[PDB]
């Protein structure tokens, strides 16, 4: 009798990379790089804000259209590329440090606050800013003016009793002629110091036109102070203040702002990305560089295709009717002919295969609040050293990327081969004296074995001492 | 006879992690992280300057309570958490900055220099820092006030021409109000400007008050400036100048500052962080992220186990009894039973193991002044990018950290139960036709062994050839 | 008869690193790493331009030296240690920044334009800058003065039509002198105010004296301005103002500066670091951290070494004396003795090699415009921040670096020694029952064997069942 052993084999089985091989037939991969985005972003579990023509800093600030945004909060800002502001000309000195510090903070809540005036006019107004058809400038603001042709030095002073690091939002008034800086202050100039028992800062007006934008040739430049609890805050100004009205609370936690055109539909995911959300599952993505929540790593490879089977087609050449397991037997005898698989080493191939998978698949990482990848202008050195370490990152992931599974897939076929040789060695030794191996992963069964005695080999419960005696005369003619 | 081969176990092993299996039990293990440490920071092979109530900037300047810290010199200037100013009230812009340039210099060597001066006040006074009870200001500083009502234009030089960069601390005096900046420089105003032959830099006081610090709205703002070799120092001033008295050196080495609340004292360590020493012998640590020296790699694993056994309990079960080595022989002959360790293999087994290990324990790098990791400020766009490379950098050589340990690990164990296939395959030849593998481990040897061939195989002296006949009567009934 | 297997030896042979070993010798290697340049600088494919005695920003500004250097374009500039300025003192806050600007661009064209100007001299100049042997002052810049002892608020503006952003480069004047601010301006002070719709900047005038720089106590301040095409260019100015002459265009492309000593030859080179070109092959470099092009990665190892060959001198000594094939038979018949290789195996062992050298070596990344590495000046934060990032980078190459060559080296050993235990265990089975394992890697044949049947055994074609007989008379005495 003759009893084979083999392995089960795929008609089109699929390509997989090793660090040996290059190039190599499996019978079963998994991909592990997300290369689709929905399109659509979710809103859930997080919070998202959709700014809608405003960028943080207008809703900030206050500005006709983003009344819509006050005391919001968010864990991911949006911001539309198609905002644009609808108020006075506003600039300011580096509101991408700004627009991160309320970025960090989740949110836009507001308290006014007390703050007591006396000789100025105490709502300053402007024709660029239209809310209820009227003239309104900015809603946080309050920029004073001379009243009864005189401003008084306005010397006033908010302490902060409470719990909260307190931001206060105020600015200079850059007028854009000595005409008016004569009407509107009823002075040749102007100074603003603003101070806290940890630092100080202080602004001169610049006088002189500048490009009219929304007819306007003045301009409104913003700055920013932090009150620590226990301390004040001190505003010493002379003219061309535009004053706080109250404070925003600091926090901190898990939020920041997106740049991104997709819509905000009904889903749930927990990795966004501006192009919609990424399912959080396979381990690597090559969507994009930026990124909020629990996601997959970036990474530079289309593809990263991980075996999950075996080599495909000394044991013969795999068989392609094997469907009851991977490894088995196959077998001749007085009685003809059948198959059957081998549940034991097939299932230890399973197995090994799933826990290198479940280590992998569905462990991502949480981040909040990176630094900024795009840019919309040329800067200098802090850009550039952005840009160098966000490629320096990238191109370390890519290459733990694909070592990984260089190594996974040269294991996973080394797994499988040596399943298949351990179930060749313990053949053999049940059939220790009563069988040869004829080199090509078969065994030449000396004595006349029935199916009965084939089940008993496959199940390892064959008594190779009822047959000895059989065998030694068919082999050696004893 | 029956000779078999086996290896040792043992009663409670512990668990590893590998590559394939995710969690194993072996007899033997090493923890590759150290996440302990000692509490108290060593003062020895480095130099340690314990900033009691002094940050470096203070010792720098000069400070009553500072004065203890003139001309010395240290690897690693430790500031403490308690450390507050006792002195006319500070503001330094930038002064991040400067502590870095005066951290790495590792010293507050000072020398004084003849500045010509002429019309004025050469010693200005402040009841804010009191020293020998009595109004002194600082000490590395002098204030320059009017004298006889007047204040000259100061054009004065000062060349450099000694082999040192040379730094000067100079500062601008902000008085608070214009009844003293007529009292105190008799003018309404004042510029000052610094130059060389490389940059300039210039300050125009700012008049106003500020809240009061120990009971005074004014404060003094500090400026630096680094005169190279064969360039010379010009001060052109027409008041509110805080003048330098000399000069710090500038050298480059290996120091830095740590904030760090621990005591120094008497033990040896080449690895620092804030809270005490860190034995420097694990590859990785656990314990923080701010280092000075020879450390472990800083990583977010809890634990890091690496095998130097072999898997716990075809070869039969361990045998918890071998206390000899770990892999032999036992044996059942006509004269009884016994068993003896296989020295050849058991060395081999740990001299590879230990290769292994010396390849990893003990081997530390050593850094200097890093940049900064911890913050008690909002500040923006650089502090945003700093706390980013800082999280790159750990999750790079954590994700290092775990594939390396499981690369080890797997490799262990196949390393081990080699050594017990190739013994098993060297008994075998030495047997070749005198002996049966029974599949379970153990050789069924056909002659009637004694206990002398049985050392006579142990010992690979055994000969195949005067045992044949014996055993092929025995086996084939020849 | 006796058949024995084998593989060659090399009586030289080298040494390599595993990851179990740490040293080990094998037959062949391979490095990994070049760890010398050529000394001269490559002008191919990449265009370079070699900046004789002029930093870039000289030839932008334009210096009577830097002549040659108009409307370049280059895709790699070279900056010579040597260069100086010959020109009237100059100063430019940033100039790093715009050092970057300009040299990401590639070119240094220039298209000038026709600012309407009126009441002032449009012909400033001095003798600071010779050329043509008179007083030149810059070549794109315009110094503007009073005349006819007056200078009226210049108000020009100057649209941008084009589709190219436009950067125009302008300066402050800093006469030194109440004396010079009069005779030259007619005014006792001035201002410069440069605005778009996008942002604004201005300065004012610092009178006072500085050190004497080619005889000349005053010195120019050099800012510039990048607009938008549809934005306009507004400059409102009292005094002091160095006017552009026109623009610069700003392009974005695969280009930098690198400062190095090294002559620039003839020769061709995808790799250029500053001490010449590399050979862009071997995977790894321990020139430069300063690199241009398609580059080897840069680590701080001397030497890494990959094995191709086999372990040096089961299976006895290595054969010195096989010329023909890695593996192969020796034999002793009847008719003596006589050796030949086996192809089919030492074919198997060199693809494998093969195949893992061509995924490696060719394979580097092109890159561009990368931040500072070396530093002249101690700057503060940003510096040190520029530091870390690059040794974090360099470490962790290094150790992937290390890491990579243990593993395939290790891989290589187990690799060759396989395809020995496959022959060995392919000629077992051609002689299944006609020959024993001798324990030495040498079979014992029991028929009487000829030339003619080893030769049939050397190729698989040896039929076991013609010599059954035999064998069973001679081994078992049938
Ligand atoms: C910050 O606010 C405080 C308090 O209002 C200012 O102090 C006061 O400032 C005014 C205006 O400079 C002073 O009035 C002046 O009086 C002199 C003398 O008669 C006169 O010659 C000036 O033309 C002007 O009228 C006032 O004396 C002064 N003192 C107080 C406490 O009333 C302070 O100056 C402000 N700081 C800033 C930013 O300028
Ligand atoms: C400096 O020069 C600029 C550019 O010429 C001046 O800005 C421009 O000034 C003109 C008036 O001379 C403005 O035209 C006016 O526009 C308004 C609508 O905004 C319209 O209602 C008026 O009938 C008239 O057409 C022009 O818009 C304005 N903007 C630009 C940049 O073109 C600037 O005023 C000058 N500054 C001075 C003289 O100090
Ligand atoms: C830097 O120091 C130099 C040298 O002391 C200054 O030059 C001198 O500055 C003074 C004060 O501005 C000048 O005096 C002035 O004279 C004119 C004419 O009589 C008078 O109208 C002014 O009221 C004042 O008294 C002096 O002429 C001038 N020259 C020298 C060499 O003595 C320089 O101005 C200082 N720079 C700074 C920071 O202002
Ligand atoms: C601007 O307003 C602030 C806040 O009111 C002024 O600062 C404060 O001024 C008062 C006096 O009006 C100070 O009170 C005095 O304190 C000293 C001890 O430091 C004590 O000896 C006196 O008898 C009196 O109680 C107060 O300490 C001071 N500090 C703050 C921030 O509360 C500031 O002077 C005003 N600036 C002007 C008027 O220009
Ligand atoms: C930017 O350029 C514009 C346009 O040239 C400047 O506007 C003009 O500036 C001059 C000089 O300040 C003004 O002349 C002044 O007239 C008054 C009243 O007679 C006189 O008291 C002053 O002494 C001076 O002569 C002029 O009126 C003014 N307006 C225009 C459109 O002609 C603007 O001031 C410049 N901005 C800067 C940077 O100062
Ligand atoms: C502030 O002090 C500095 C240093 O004394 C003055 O700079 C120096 O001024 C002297 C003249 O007092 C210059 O000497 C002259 O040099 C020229 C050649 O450059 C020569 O032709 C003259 O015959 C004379 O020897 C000296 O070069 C100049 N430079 C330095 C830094 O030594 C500066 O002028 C003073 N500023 C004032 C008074 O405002
Ligand atoms: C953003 O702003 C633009 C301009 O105001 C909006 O476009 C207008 O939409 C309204 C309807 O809501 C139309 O009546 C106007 O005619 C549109 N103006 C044009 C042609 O620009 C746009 O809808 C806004 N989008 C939001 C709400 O984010
Ligand atoms: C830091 O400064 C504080 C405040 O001066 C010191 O605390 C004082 O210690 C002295 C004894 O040295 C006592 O007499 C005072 O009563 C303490 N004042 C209080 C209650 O704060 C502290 O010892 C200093 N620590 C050092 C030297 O670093
Ligand atoms: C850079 O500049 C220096 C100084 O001008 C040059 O050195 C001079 O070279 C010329 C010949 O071209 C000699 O006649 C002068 O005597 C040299 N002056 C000295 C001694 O410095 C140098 O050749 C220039 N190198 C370039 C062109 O990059
Ligand atoms: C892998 O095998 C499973 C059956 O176990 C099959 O459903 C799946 O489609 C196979 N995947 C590929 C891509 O071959
Ligand atoms: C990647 O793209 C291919 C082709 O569109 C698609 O079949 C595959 O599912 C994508 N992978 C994922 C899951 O993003
Ligand atoms: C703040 O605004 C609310 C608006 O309803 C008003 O009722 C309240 O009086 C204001 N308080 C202060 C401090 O101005
Ligand atoms: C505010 O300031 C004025 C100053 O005259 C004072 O009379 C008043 O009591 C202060 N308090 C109020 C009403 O806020
Ligand atoms: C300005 O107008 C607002 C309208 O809500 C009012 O509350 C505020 O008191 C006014 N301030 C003054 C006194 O001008
Ligand atoms: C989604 O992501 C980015 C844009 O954010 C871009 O590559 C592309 O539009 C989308 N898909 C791919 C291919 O990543
Ligand atoms: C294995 O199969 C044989 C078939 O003859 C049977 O006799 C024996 O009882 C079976 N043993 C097991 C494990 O059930
Ligand atoms: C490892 O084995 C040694 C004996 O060789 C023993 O002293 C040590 O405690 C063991 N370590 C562990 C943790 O099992
Ligand atoms: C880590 O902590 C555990 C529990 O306290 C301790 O047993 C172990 O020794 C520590 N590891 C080191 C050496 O830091
Ligand atoms: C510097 O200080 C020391 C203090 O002993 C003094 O002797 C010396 O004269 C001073 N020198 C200068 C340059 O002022
Ligand atoms: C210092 O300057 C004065 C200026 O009058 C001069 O007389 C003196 O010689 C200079 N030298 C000294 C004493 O430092
Ligand atoms: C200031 O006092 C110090 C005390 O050591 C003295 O050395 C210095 O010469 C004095 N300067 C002047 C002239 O005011
Ligand atoms: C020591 O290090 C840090 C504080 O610097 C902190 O984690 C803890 O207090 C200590 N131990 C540990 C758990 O690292
Ligand atoms: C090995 O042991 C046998 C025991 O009979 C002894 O005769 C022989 O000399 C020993 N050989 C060695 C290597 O000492
Ligand atoms: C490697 O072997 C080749 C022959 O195949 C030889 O030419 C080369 O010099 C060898 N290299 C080394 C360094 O041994
Ligand atoms: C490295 O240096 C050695 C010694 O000069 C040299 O033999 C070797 O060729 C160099 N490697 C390369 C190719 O750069
Ligand atoms: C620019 O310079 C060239 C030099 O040949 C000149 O012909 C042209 O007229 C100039 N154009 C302007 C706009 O000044
Ligand atoms: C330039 O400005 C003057 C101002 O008087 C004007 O007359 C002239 O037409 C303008 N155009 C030219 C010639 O550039
Ligand atoms: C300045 O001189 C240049 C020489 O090329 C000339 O083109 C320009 O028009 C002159 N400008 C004036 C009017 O001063
Ligand atoms: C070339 O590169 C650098 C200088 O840029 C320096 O290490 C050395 O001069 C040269 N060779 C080496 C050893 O890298
Ligand atoms: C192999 O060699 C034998 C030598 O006797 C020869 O008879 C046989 O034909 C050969 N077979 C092949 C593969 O050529």
């Amino acid at each position: 009798a003759t009893l084979c052993l083999g392995h089960h084999a795929v008609p089109n089985g699929t390509i997989v990379k090793t660090i040996t091989n290059d190039r190599i037939e499996v019978t079963n991969a998994t991909e592990l790089v997300q290369n689709s985005s929905i399109g659509e972003i979710c809103d859930s579990p997080h919070q998202i804000l959709d700014g809608e023509n405003c960028t943080l800093i207008d809703a900030l600030l206050g500005d006709p259209q983003c009344d819509g945004f006050q005391n919001k909060k968010w864990d991911l800002f949006v911001e539309r590329s198609k905002a644009y502001s609808n108020c006075y000309p506003y600039d300011v000195p580096d509101y991408a440090s700004l627009r991160s510090l309320v970025a960090s903070s989740g949110t836009l809540e507001f308290k006014n606050e007390s703050f007591n005036w006396t000789g100025v006019t105490q709502n300053g107004t402007s024709s660029a800013c239209i809310r209820g058809s009227s003239s309104s400038f900015f809603s946080r603001l309050n920029w004073l003016t001379h009243l009864n042709y005189t401003y008084p030095a306005l010397n006033v002073t908010m302490p902060n009793k409470e719990q909260f690091d307190k931001l206060y939002i105020w600015g200079v008034h850059h007028p854009g002629t000595d005409k008016d800086q004569i009407f509107l202050y009823a002075q040749s100039s102007g100074r603003i110091t603003v101070s806290t028992k940890r630092s100080q800062q202080a602004v001169i007006p610049n006088i002189g036109s500048r490009p009219r934008i929304r007819d306007i040739p003045s301009r409104i430049s913003i700055y920013w102070t932090i009150v620590k609890p226990g301390d004040i805050l001190l505003i010493n100004s002379t003219g061309n203040l535009i004053a706080p009205r109250g404070y925003f609370k600091i926090r901190s936690g898990k939020s920041s702002i997106m740049r991104s055109d997709a819509p905000i539909g009904k889903c749930k995911s927990e990795c966004i990305t501006p192009n919609g959300s990424i399912p959080n599952d396979k381990p690597f993505q090559n969507v994009n560089r930026i990124t909020y929540g629990a996601c997959p790593r970036y990474v530079k490879h289309s593809t990263l295709k991980l075996a999950t089977g075996m080599r495909n087609v000394f044991i013969e050449n795999g068989w392609e009717g094997m469907v009851d397991g991977w490894y088995g037997f196959r077998h001749q005898n007085s009685e003809g002919r059948g198959q059957a698989a081998d549940l034991k080493s097939t299932q230890a191939a399973i197995d090994q295969i799933n826990g290198k998978l479940n280590r992998l698949i569905g462990k991502t990482n949480e981040k909040f609040h990176q630094i900024e990848k795009e840019f919309s202008e040329v800067e200098g050195r802090v850009q550039d050293l952005e840009k160098y370490v966000e490629d320096t990152k990238i191109d370390l992931w890519s290459y733990n990327a694909e070592l990984l599974v260089a190594l996974e897939n040269q294991h996973t076929i080394d797994l499988t081969d040596s399943e298949m040789n351990k179930l060749f060695e313990k053949t053999k030794k049940q059939l220790r004296e009563n069988a040869e191996d004829m080199g090509n992963g078969c065994f030449k069964i000396y004595h006349k074995c029935d199916n009965a005695c084939i089940e008993s080999i496959r199940n390892e419960t064959y008594d190779h001492n009822v047959y000895r005696d059989e065998a030694l005369n068919n082999r050696f003619q004893i």
